[PDB]
């Protein structure tokens, strides 16, 4: 008999719309498949669900989440569904999602994240679906794609995202899985022109706008010697012309 | 079928007084003639 809301039979979907800043007081060793829509959580408390070693579904939607903690999920290792819709996140504390490896869908809608740490997210071999609905993310670290081995369902509509090299990892994700051909996902990016606007599906493989390449080994094999090459050529020209 | 409100016949008058800081979640291509009174959008 929890205090905030009554015990729920079957998978115990928790009380939703509890509007709680850190976490609603929960005193039970049986709660499972929790349901936490529209809460005011700003930080996941350490060891919030340590007693419940197993869990299946969590529904943290519409939160004021600005930061998390490493050890909120030490006692949680079986989660498969989790949502992070409509947050105010600033950074993901490393080790928060690291203990979790059974997750299959992780919606991350409406976050205020400028960039995400690949080490903080973890490998997550089972994750395949991830969402960015009404997020403000603009610069996605490619390490997230490097660690995710099965990301094949991406939701992204609604972002102050500007076209450019930051979209190149996401453009690669599109060109390996063309989900946005469906009308539901029609995310956009800012073409360099401030008054202009261009879709993501318009941003094709070529998309010759800016930031061609940061690295080039062909030119790196000669960049070391180009200076001495020019100086020696000028020296030899002076010697020969005299 | 929106989550915050329902699909209103004719002009899709969305529910008002929702108070969501960014925008109420909308997944629809038919919404028109919206009503969005007393929100907390900044």
């Amino acid at each position: 008999c929890p205090e905030v809301c009554t015990c729920v039979p079957g998978g115990l979907a928790s009380c939703s719309a509890l509007s709680l800043p850190a976490v609603p007081p929960g005193l039970s060793l049986r709660l499972r498949a929790l349901l936490l829509d529209h809460n005011r959580v700003r930080a996941l408390p350490p060891g919030a669900f340590a007693g419940a070693g197993a869990l299946q579904r969590l529904d943290l939607r519409e939160n004021g989440l600005h930061s998390v903690h490493v050890r909120a999920f030490w006692g949680l290792g079986a989660l498969q569904l989790l949502d992070l819709s409509a947050n105010q996140l600033e950074a993901l504390a490393p080790g928060t999602f690291a203990p979790l490896r059974a997750l299959r869908n992780l919606s991350l809608a409406g976050n205020r994240l400028a960039r995400l740490e690949p080490a903080a997210l973890g490998a997550l071999p089972l994750l395949r679906s991830l969402s960015l609905q009404d997020n403000e993310l603009a610069a996605l670290a490619p390490g997230l794609l490097g660690r995710l081995p099965a990301l094949d369902a991406l939701h992204l509509r609604g972002n102050p995202w500007g076209c450019g090299c930051a979209l190149r990892p996401l453009c690669a994700w599109l060109r390996r899985h063309p989900l946005p051909a469906s009308e539901a996902e029609t995310v956009l990016c800012v073409w360099p022109g401030r008054l202009t606007l261009s879709p993501l599906t318009a941003f094709s493989d070529a998309a010759f706008s800016h930031c061609a390449q940061p690295l080039a080994l062909r030119d790196l094999a000669v960049v070391y010697t180009l200076g001495p090459a020019s100086f020696l050529v000028s020296l030899a020209s002076c010697l020969a012309l005299g």
